[PDB]
């Protein structure tokens, strides 16, 4: 399309600026003779001309509208204006325009409102104003509700849709009377009758503050609610189906919500401004939860918790997803980045700030301690590749919604995540709080970037006299700015620390230029023999410091409690105490350090910055580890092992070794647990207890298998009676389908179709993916594309835990390569991402003759073109280059090693 | 190359022709400095000039020439004439000639003599004078041994080798003094010691009869033998690696090699000529044996015998494959092919008078009668596509070696076998044997066409004055020179019969047209309620009789013991009054006619003359049937159904219904069998028991299950000890290995590495492949690879054993796309043919991106070409297509009926 005419571009004109809207939506919730579930609707925008313009350019997407007037819209004079004719409208497919050509000019300084009227259709697509659907009963149940984020809302009303857009709006919902109305704000006034049907109310709501357009919400449903007014004087209400409320499933949810709001309010000195914030559990949602400004929603497994069949790993997930939730409150609600490009500013800040929030509610569980797992570790992986992208990508690369919605990655997430978390421990949380208040307090109801986080930080370290080698903004740039981390190699012998972008392949092509050179300002914390040391900033390439010489028997570490955003690596001599420290004494070394020292050398080893058998021989220890942790972040490195060895003669032996290590640890839990009566108190022991279990299992440990296959078979006897504990339901129902046939798979479905409780068909959904046998995968690969046996939500994920089974490998990469444009058409786009799926579907890739199959994909398919998934094909074909030239360098080594260390 | 010249075509000019030959071979069983095995060797060819000409063009394949007055060979008058000097000599490598040009021209009707002296590599290849290997405890012996079929003869010593170059052949060998020489002939006076080294005794054989180069044999070893003259006067000995031979494992050979010669000779009224017939079982050996006049080849397998642990089924390959052998020294030997196009005047010959011979050998055992299932029912799978091809091939089609090779195929073998049992039918054994004998007489000592088989057998049918609708050669001529067979359909309400030629896929394009119209003159016998009726002669597309009109309650059926080579089809009322039979008395039909049934109406189902549902309910009576045939081709038939939908939702049910099917037979052998302690009496029994423990365990029966396992841990408890009877060897070892995991797998490997009995290493190389772990094929797989490991004689087949199985599909598939160019090079040319992967691999094919895969392979390999594997990929390319369609069109009725009849 022609590139000169604005309408042909996708970021809005500065033409034109909202200031307020009037919205008024009906939903339809039975089917019209066409047997389509449709919205009608009307709006009015106020707005104002910033410079004279002969158009009027808004976003508009899947709309119909009524003429009036002769025209698509209305245009009217506000102030006294007097605004031109229109002479036609248009509406643009690609960048999802209604444009309004006028006969004149408007004028620049005045404001003009704009109506419509329209119609939609009230979708099963979970984006914009879409259905949900559930049965009580027989009686099938429809809901209206929304999904804006990120550029949805125009899918619901003609808006200026982008997030700097900021106006206040003005919502009426009109509904059958029996069901509730639901938005950000609370109804203003009494419900009225609509005077042309009885059968329906009107229910106006307050103006919503000035905010984005992507946290407007609507819904219309019966869902029952339970409440309480948080201790800053916010209403709580906890709203789902209505027999989930009365079983009592969202009292937990009540229980953290309003306590966590409140600590948010007072750690940030920033308090909620809104009446209510209410929380609502959905049937049918794309995501983990959405952070719409007063009327949060969730998918059911984020909200809801049943103490009697949950696990302790799912209540975890309800009060950290709340956490994040309330996190958005502040950290994008309030004050909203200024574009998607800087993402990292709304989901960094969440998710990070969700371990806060959490461990106010939950100060037993030492949660904070995870974000090494979760964040640092979880985003290393892709940020160790040359096709890696920056936490601030530049503004004008970001521009489509395929575009837009890619952000939404583990970058701007976890790496968001773990560089404030460095950020606050060089700070000191209380000075980095500090800074947050004052950005918090200047930017509220308006949008940042970068650049305005820092220059508050910056107020806070002048105003405590902290000391650091330059500003917050030339350290925190280096971060932000260009991707990837360093890997700091220290000699023990001199005392000389060195730094470099830690490539996975060191024969990948960094492409993207940096202004900073791939060159970091490192804060370095570190012990010595177990006693922290004084920290030290790495400002240069390399540095000497008698902080990092050793004599003797000496060891130093680096990264204490990995609360930097880096990689180690050390001569070979103190790699050499260090596990023989771990020999010794491993309890001499934190918890979260011994993590580190094996997620490291695995990852250097990828890197060719070690030798494998140097990562390999610090998992030797695990023997007597009894921590969650270490062997978490071993299981995790290891998983590489296994994608790249399960379809060769190595796997054997790895299995072999793996059984070795775990069988004491699972010996101890049979004994500790007195026979798996019991869950251990302490949560990480809890998951320490899962992982042993599916460790053991998974490489044929036979007391494993046969209690798995025990229990299962128990359950089968007893249905309504399941002996098996929430926390072991997940790796009891993998290793008894995987070990058994097609009665326990068929048995496992048919609790799936009939269960009640959503943590419950998630459990099932996964195990069910663990056959061994061809047949039953194909089968169920069919059944995950049938939204009337696996839920459209779930489409993607069962098909991942699939192709996670290397049964399930050629079967889900044919699948993918023969239906690429259907697939792409249903589960690509809108509120779907594909990019999951490409990346599970190609990462077991270590063959020409695989890699062959990825590029011809790439070919295939160029035109239909992989929106969301572009950035993960890119990467797949960086890993699979990477993985053929791996597995050349050290199968032969690796086989030899698992096999002289399993016995 | 340059197509006008005569060495660069394929054929031998007709300008020179041989009388007679003398060859010296001296092979080197020792590497030399080069760590090379070589032979050195010298020969004269005395030859007639049929035209005059100025080139003498002979093949020649991997020979070095050593100068003899100044060129590669030397030329001299015989009779007085004189040659024209040399001018150069060349090798010309594709077409595999050395090329004498000659200053003149030689002069018609005149002979002349050529000398050459040449060494070639005595390569572990299989093919011509070449290197087999094997160990007596930790010495190495090495064996000089000939493999010349085709076209090999040539890489021994320049020869014009072609089958109608019939000649004289004098044979010397140089060996060492300590071991033994063997050719076709005896040895001609005492062995004398080489003068230049008397560690070397020099063995000249008596001159050879007029025969064809293939034909000749070439041994030297430290085998030892059993001896017995036979009732014939010729001397037979069975030879092999002296612990055999000491084991009494040459014994059974010796039992039954004498009487079945003895029977041919007087059968066919032909003696045997030569003074011996010795039989020799090689370590190395492409085949199954090689008809070596005077000195039968064979391999291991196909010769021993230990009673103790060789199977019934074991024998049984003996004994047949002994007769195949014998029976080509008449169909092959004494009268030859004039060119390979004809190849089915030795093959089908020897494949169908193998039984003959066996069962003349073993009259208890009921042999003749598995001819339906291993030749009929084998061939008219590939003899339904529009790619097969004649029995007889124009000749000038038939050029190259890898076209040559091609043609050792079911049609030659397995239709060529079915159409002389159905013509031995028509004509009865006694006349057909008289018009043989005849034929015998007329051409012993030269070379045929099929028109003088017809011409012979038409003299007999001439003198017992035997009435035909035409000549033997117009009958015969339809069934021999157009590819394919009928089908006859009876409408048994009108008695009337039409015949069409028989095509898997209705839209496959028959390209290759018939001078014959694919129309032809069918002998048609028939059984009325069990009653055999009048024969009757098809002559037409469509006839009416009576014979074929039934009313009430009767039924009809043609081809009574499947002797004709033809399938049935019937209206649906005699379908039906034929299941109500199988139902009510299913003794009351021949047992090879209830094969039949169920084979071609299966057959039927696919070209879309039946319903699918049709077949299927032709296997219900299954459940009562204790007859080995109908079970085997209910099997036969079914394998398709496995690989269609081993990898889909049918595949369940399918297992159910066969489980159901099968369980009376499984617990009637476990009674009968005093729980498995005893086999059965009568041979078919045998194989009945086998294959109902097969189905039982393949399908899931828990006794069965459990049945295996329990044996082979049993044997692994005791290893030296094995407790599993040699039938059920096979059967358990797969089965055990499949329900068990590593241990049972190492433990079945190291029992193959260490196998003395040849029998017992086949059983556990295909057990191994049975393996359900990915990784295990996988390692598996690059064992097949190493010749230290499996003989290079079993790469292909073990290959084939893992592509069987469901998990070793994708595997082995990726495999061949990844490796075609090495894999043509090792084991797809000379005495290796790759077309049993091409089919075994592809066979699973039934989606379109299967289909893209394979045309895909076609084109990226174009120019290393297919060789004697290029029809079956041709064949692969046209089963596919017709495999999308027939799985669209048949897997939801499929599955419906296994849903619904396993109940
Ligand atoms: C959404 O609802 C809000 C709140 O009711 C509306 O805001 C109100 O708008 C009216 C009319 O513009 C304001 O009164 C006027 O103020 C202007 C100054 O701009 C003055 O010149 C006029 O004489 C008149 O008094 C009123 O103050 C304002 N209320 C608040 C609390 O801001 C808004 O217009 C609605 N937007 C739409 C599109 O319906
Ligand atoms: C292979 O060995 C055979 C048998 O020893 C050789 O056949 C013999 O060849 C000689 C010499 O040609 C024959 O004698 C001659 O016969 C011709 C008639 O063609 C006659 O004109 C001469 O006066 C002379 O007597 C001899 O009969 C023949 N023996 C037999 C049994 O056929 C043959 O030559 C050898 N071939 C080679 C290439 O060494
Ligand atoms: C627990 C949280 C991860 C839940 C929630 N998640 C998200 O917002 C993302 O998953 C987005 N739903 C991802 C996305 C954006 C645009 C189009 C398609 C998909 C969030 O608050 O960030
Ligand atoms: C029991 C018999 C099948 C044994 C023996 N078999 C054969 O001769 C064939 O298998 C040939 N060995 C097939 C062949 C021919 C040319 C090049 C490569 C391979 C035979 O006598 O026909
Ligand atoms: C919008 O109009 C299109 C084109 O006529 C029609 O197919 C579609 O159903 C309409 N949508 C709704 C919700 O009525
Ligand atoms: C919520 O808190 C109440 C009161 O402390 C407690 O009894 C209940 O167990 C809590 N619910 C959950 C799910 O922890
Ligand atoms: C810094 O101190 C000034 C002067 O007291 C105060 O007004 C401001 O709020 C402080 N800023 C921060 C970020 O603490
Ligand atoms: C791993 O440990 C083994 C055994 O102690 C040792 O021989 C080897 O050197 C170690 N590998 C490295 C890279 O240090
Ligand atoms: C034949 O000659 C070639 C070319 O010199 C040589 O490489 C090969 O080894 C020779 N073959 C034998 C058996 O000596
Ligand atoms: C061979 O025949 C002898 C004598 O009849 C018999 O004892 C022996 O069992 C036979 N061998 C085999 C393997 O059948
Ligand atoms: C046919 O009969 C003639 C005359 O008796 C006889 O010479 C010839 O051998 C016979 N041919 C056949 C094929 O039986
Ligand atoms: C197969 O048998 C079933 C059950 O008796 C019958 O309903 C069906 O018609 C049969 N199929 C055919 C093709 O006759
Ligand atoms: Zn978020
Ligand atoms: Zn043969």
């Amino acid at each position: 399309p022609d590139q000169s005419k604005a309408w042909n571009r996708y970021r809005l004109p500065n033409t034109l600026k909202p200031d307020s809207y009037r919205v008024t939506l009906r939903p339809y919730l039975t089917p019209n003779d066409r047997g389509l579930y449709v919205f009608k609707g009307s709006s009015t925008v106020r707005f104002t001309c910033k410079e004279a313009t002969d158009v009027i350019i808004i976003h508009s997407k899947k709309l119909n509208y009524t003429l009036s007037q002769g025209h698509r819209v209305v245009l009217r004079g506000v102030g006294g204006s007097q605004p031109p004719d229109i002479d036609k409208t248009e509406l643009v497919e690609p960048t999802e325009y209604l444009v309004v050509h006028l006969k004149g000019s408007l004028v620049k300084d005045s404001q003009y409102e704009m109506d419509s009227e329209f119609e939609g259709e009230l979708a099963d697509d979970l984006a914009g104003f879409y259905r949900s659907e559930y049965m009580e009963g027989n009686v099938r149940k429809v809901v209206a509700t929304t999904q804006m984020q990120a550029a949805d809302a125009r899918k619901s009303f003609p808006c200026f849709d982008e997030p700097a857009m900021k106006a206040e709006f003005n919502i009426t919902l009109i509904h059958p009377k029996d069901l509730t109305a639901l938005s950000n704000m609370l109804p203003k006034g009494p419900s009225t009758p609509l005077p042309e049907d009885p059968n329906w109310n009107v229910t106006e709501f307050h103006t919503t503050p000035k905010m984005s357009t992507y946290l407007l919400a609507f819904i219309v449903s019966e869902f029952d609610y339970v409440e309480k007014q948080a201790s800053n004087g916010v209403l709580i209400r906890i709203w789902a189906r209505p027999s989930a409320i009365a079983a009592g499933h969202g009292d937990y949810a009540l229980n953290v919500t309003g306590p966590i709001l409140n600590f948010f309010a007072g750690h940030y000195d920033t308090p909620y401004p809104l009446p209510k914030s209410d929380q609502i559990g959905l049937p049918d949602f794309n995501a983990g939860a959405m952070e719409n400004w007063g009327l949060v929603t969730y998918r059911e497994n984020s909200l809801l918790f049943d103490p009697l069949s949950s696990s302790s790993s799912n209540k975890e997930r309800v009060v950290t997803v709340i956490a994040h939730e309330l996190a958005h409150q502040w950290f994008g609600n309030l004050v909203t980045i200024e574009w998607w490009n800087d993402l990292w500013l709304n989901e960094g800040f969440a998710s990070y700030v969700e371990y806060l929030g959490a461990d106010y509610a939950e100060p037993t569980w030492n949660l904070k301690d995870l974000m090494v797992l979760n964040d640092v570790y979880r985003v290393m992986a892709v940020d160790a590749l040359a096709s890696s992208h920056p936490l601030s990508t530049p503004a004008s690369e970001i521009n489509t919604p395929a575009q837009i919605s890619e952000l939404f990655d583990a970058i701007s997430y976890s790496k968001g995540a773990s560089v404030l978390r460095m950020l606050s421990s060089f700070l000191s949380e209380d000075v980095f709080k500090q800074g947050l208040a004052s950005y918090l307090h200047t930017f509220a109801y308006q949008n940042t970037i970068y650049l305005n986080l820092w220059d508050h930080l910056q107020e806070a370290v002048n105003n405590r006299s902290i000391q650091l080698p330059t500003t917050v903004r030339d350290i925190m740039n280096r971060w932000t700015l260009q991707m990837g981390f360093p890997v700091i190699t220290v000699d023990t012998s001199t005392g000389t620390l060195s730094q470099e972008h830690f490539l996975l392949d060191p024969d990948s092509n960094v492409t993207r230029p940096s202004e900073f050179n791939y060159v970091w300002i490192v804060p370095i914390t570190s012990i010595r023999d177990g006693r922290q040391q004084q920290d030290y900033w790495l400002i240069d390439v390399r540095a000497q410091n008698d902080l990092f010489s050793t004599s003797g028997n000496e060891w130093v570490l680096l990264n204490l409690n990995v609360t930097g955003y880096y990689r180690v690596n050390y001569d070979e001599e103190n790699w050499r105490k260090i596990q023989t420290q771990l020999q010794r004494d491993h309890s001499a070394i934190p918890v979260i350090n011994r993590a580190q020292i094996i997620n490291d050398a695995f990852n250097l080893a990828s890197a060719h910055k070690v030798p494998v058998t140097l990562a390999l021989n610090n998992t030797l220890f695990l023997i007597e580890e009894r921590q969650y942790m270490p062997w978490e972040a071993a299981l995790s490195s290891l998983s590489y092992f296994k994608l790249m060895f399960d379809r060769s003669e190595v796997y054997g032996p790895m299995k072999n070794y793996l059984k070795k290590q775990v069988t004491p640890l699972f010996i101890h839990f049979r004994n500790n647990t007195n026979n798996w009566r019991e869950i251990p108190e302490n949560l990480m022991d809890q998951y320490s207890e899962v992982n042993a279990i599916s460790t053991a299992c998974s490489n044929g440990v036979p007391e494993c298998e046969e209690m798995v296959s025990g229990l299962f078979k128990q359950w089968m006897e007893n249905p309504n009676n399941n002996p098996i504990h929430p926390n072991l339901r997940s790796t009891v129902y993998c290793n008894a389908i995987a070990q058994g046939g097609e009665e326990e798979w068929d048995f496992a479905w048919e609790q799936f179709r009939n269960a009640t409780l959503v943590n419950e068909a998630d459990k099932l959904r996964a195990a069910l993916a663990c056959s061994k046998e061809l047949w039953i995968l194909n089968r169920y690969l069919s059944y995950t594309l049938n939204p009337d046996l696996i839920r459209k939500q779930d489409a993607t994920s069962t098909i991942i835990s699939i192709t996670n089974n290397v049964i399930g490998q050629g079967l889900v990469w044919d699948f993918v390569q023969s239906n690429w444009k259907k697939l792409f058409n249903d589960y690509g786009g809108g509120s779907f991402s594909f990019s999951n799926l490409i990346q599970a579907v190609t990462r077991r890739f270590s063959t020409e003759y695989e890699l062959q199959q990825l590029e011809q994909f790439k070919k295939d398919n160029e035109e239909t073109g992989f929106g969301s998934g572009t950035r993960a094909l890119e990467q797949a074909l960086e890993k699979t280059k990477a993985n053929i030239k791996w597995v050349k360098e050290n199968k032969e080594v690796v086989l030899q090693w698992f096999t002289e260390n399993s016995k």
